């Protein structure tokens, strides 16, 4: 009844949540049924957004997420058996640098919230920008600024740190 509002807060899931509530106010449904189609809405152009980020931010090599501009930096290289890793970060809440191996299931997990990141790239140079993404040393893409954009990298930097502790 309660022990859920529980696991929602204790798994960083009450941002997630909190935009399915959101996206119900926007558009005021009539009925239960109406709302939960709303919902499997929301996720399947979420699901398409991700599955067109993955297709533009396809790499073969390495990826580097920069965020906040400057005080957040995570680079990633792929190898045959394992991924290396390299993060920064340089808040006023928390100052850091860490440097270790992942393994092949790990390097997936991460490059699906890396994918979830790609979601917020921008085509435009007008607009508020949160940073950039660089792909194989090659391209490079602008991030838009905003809290959905900075939930996702908080999300990223946050499982890359739980890989670094075994
Ligand atoms: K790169």
């Amino acid at each position: 009844d309660h022990a859920d509002a529980a696991y929602v807060e204790k798994h960083n899931l009450q941002c997630l949540f909190s935009e399915m509530a959101e996206q119900l106010s926007e558009k005021d449904p009539k009925t239960e049924q109406e709302a939960e189609r709303i919902l499997l809405e929301f996720l399947t152009h979420r699901k398409a957004e991700r599955d067109r980020a993955a297709l533009r931010l396809q790499f073969s090599h390495s990826f580097e997420v920069n965020l906040d501009n400057g005080r957040k930096i995570m680079r990633l290289q792929l190898g045959q058996e394992t991924s290396t890793l390299q993060l920064e970060q340089k808040g006023r809440v928390l100052k850091m640098d860490e440097a270790f191996s992942i393994s092949l299931e790990q390097t997936e997990e991460l490059t699906e919230m890396f994918y979830e990141l790609g979601r917020f790239v921008v085509d435009g140079t007008k607009g508020e920008q949160g940073g950039f993404i660089s792909i194989d040393e090659r391209d490079v893409y602008l991030l838009a600024a905003g809290r959905e954009c900075a939930e996702a990298g908080d999300e990223l930097f946050n499982l890359a740190m739980l890989f670094s502790m075994d």
